């Protein structure tokens, strides 16, 4: 009541100078392999392509991907997670000419470059272990 619900699913329009900015906590963090999860949908159908995936396992790493056909392509990983358990994080990832930039807390901590066009992306699943507190899309 004090959060979104989770998972979160909100349709998008992306465009070049877009963002996507996600505030939210890491919650059961008591539990073995907590993680959160951000998909970048082609539609509003879970079976339909994700244009990027960045999933966190907290404390850990990200693993990032992409899905076509529901075939997944070669995955990009960074051991680089700044999460702190229990504290809010402010996630920023902003949709560049070339790439998606992932900002955790101001530091840029990856760049998935595009393998579609970030046009193409019309929804956004918000998932895993954390309360949402607010998505916001950049004008």
């Amino acid at each position: 009541m004090s959060s979104l619900p989770v998972p979160y699913k909100l349709p998008v329009s992306l465009s070049v100078g877009s963002c996507v900015i996600i505030k939210g906590t890491p919650i059961h963090s008591f539990i073995n392999d907590p993680q959160l999860q951000v998909d970048f949908y082609t539609d509003m159908d879970e079976d339909s392509d994700i244009a990027f995936r960045f999933r966190v396992h907290f404390g850990n790493h990200v693993v990032m991907n992409r899905r076509e056909f529901g075939i997944w392509m070669l995955e990009e990983t960074t051991d680089y997670v700044p999460f702190e358990d229990g504290k809010q994080f402010e996630l920023c990832i902003y949709v560049h000419y070339n790439e998606y930039e992932i900002k955790v807390n101001g530091i840029r901590i990856y760049g998935f470059v595009h393998r579609i066009p970030p046009s193409f992306v019309k929804m956004v699943q918000v998932s895993r272990d954390i309360s949402l507190t607010s998505v916001s899309v950049c004008n």
